[PDB]
């Protein structure tokens, strides 16, 4: 991008009679800065001289006067043609640090060739030296540092969602520049910029809050989706185009089974629903085998969406286990477990 503005005027000698306006143009890719100075000397004459000083974070690349390269004669002299509505353009390479950049000028016109020795630094000395128009001014502006640092995503290691339920999580994006490319900030699986096979219901949105992005990760999980886990990525881009994780890094991480910044495991779990009818037993803390089986059957009945394929080895008897004290362990097809206390649905028939 190119940014154009009018710099801060540090001083402009009120006896000066040349400078009308000064503008800057900065290319954020080349980091070249052009100072454009428009001149209307009262005495145009034949020769323009420009004594130029720049801050140490700049290095001069080009100086033109009236559209032609200036002859190169802390302060350096450049000379060229003198016309009305003359344009002096000083292009510098800004260093990677950027920051405050400064320009100082002492300008003259003359009918004679101009030399640095015979160049007046005050209005009162003009008549005996260059004997034409004169001006003196200083400017500054501020240039961003070159941003070579990637943005950082903060997202949980695991985002756990439940079949039949909605979810909402946030990832946060921070960058050293405090500026982003929202269009190139996404949540995706590895292969393409999409939510991914099996998780097509994964949604996201990107908002900027202050100096950070907030990436809302949300959706509605179907009752009929596969239980297990999926690797997904928050990929964020700063305003300079640096990304937290590149496509090639995502691919290496997928093969090596390592992590990149912004990676998360999306885990789809089952949400166990409690029996609506109390399971009556003799001693809720010392169940018989028949009572353990009543507990398993009640859990199956209240969870008709828990299919055999959803539990370990597609077997309800080994996938739903019930301890002596009525604790139910459900082990799913992915090896994940729920350990569920029976206190809220198992009761004694004594006193019922
Ligand atoms: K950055
Ligand atoms: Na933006």
């Amino acid at each position: 991008a190119v940014t154009e503005s009018a710099p801060n005027v540090e001083y402009h000698d009120v006896k000066g009679d040349m400078i009308q306006s000064v503008t800057t143009s900065f290319d954020d890719t080349s980091r070249l800065l052009t100072w454009t100075i428009n001149l209307t000397p009262r005495q145009v004459k034949s020769n323009l001289g420009a004594l130029v000083s720049i801050s140490g974070n700049q290095e001069t690349r080009t100086v033109t006067i009236n559209g032609k390269n200036a002859a190169n004669g802390a302060w350096n002299l450049y000379t060229g043609e003198s016309v009305n509505n003359n344009v002096l353009r000083i292009t510098t390479q800004v260093n990677d640090t950027g920051g405050e950049v400064k320009l100082g000028l002492r300008l003259v016109t003359s009918d004679k060739k101009i030399t640095k020795t015979n160049l007046p630094l005050e209005f009162s000395q003009v008549a005996a030296t260059t004997n034409g128009s004169w001006d003196k001014a200083g400017y500054n502006t501020t240039i961003v540092e070159k941003d070579t640092e990637r943005p950082v995503v903060n997202v949980p290691s695991e985002i756990t969602v439940y079949r039949g339920e909605s979810f909402e999580y946030f990832a946060t994006v921070t960058d050293n520049s405090n500026a982003f490319d929202l269009a190139k900030t996404v949540v995706r699986w590895l292969y393409s910029n999409q939510p991914g096979r099996g998780t097509e219901w994964l949604q996201y949105s990107v908002t900027q809050v202050g100096n950070q992005l907030k990436v809302r990760i949300f959706g509605n999980v179907p009752i009929d989706t596969t239980i297990g886990d999926y690797t997904r990525y928050v990929v964020a881009t700063d305003a300079a185009g640096n990304v937290n994780a590149t496509q090639t890094e995502m691919g290496n991480a997928a093969v090596d089974k390592t992590s990149v910044n912004g990676q998360f495991k999306l885990i789809i779990r089952f949400r166990i629903k409690t029996p609506e009818n109390t399971v009556f037993v003799n001693n809720p803390n010392q169940l018989t085998e028949v009572e353990k089986n009543l507990v398993r059957e009640a859990v199956k009945k209240s969870n008709p969406d828990l299919r055999a394929q959803d539990v370990l080895n597609s077997n309800y008897v080994t996938g739903i286990t019930v301890s002596n004290n009525g604790t139910t362990t459900i082990t799913y097809r992915d090896g994940r477990k729920d350990i569920i206390d029976g206190s809220k649905f198992i009761d004694t028939r004594a006193g019922s």
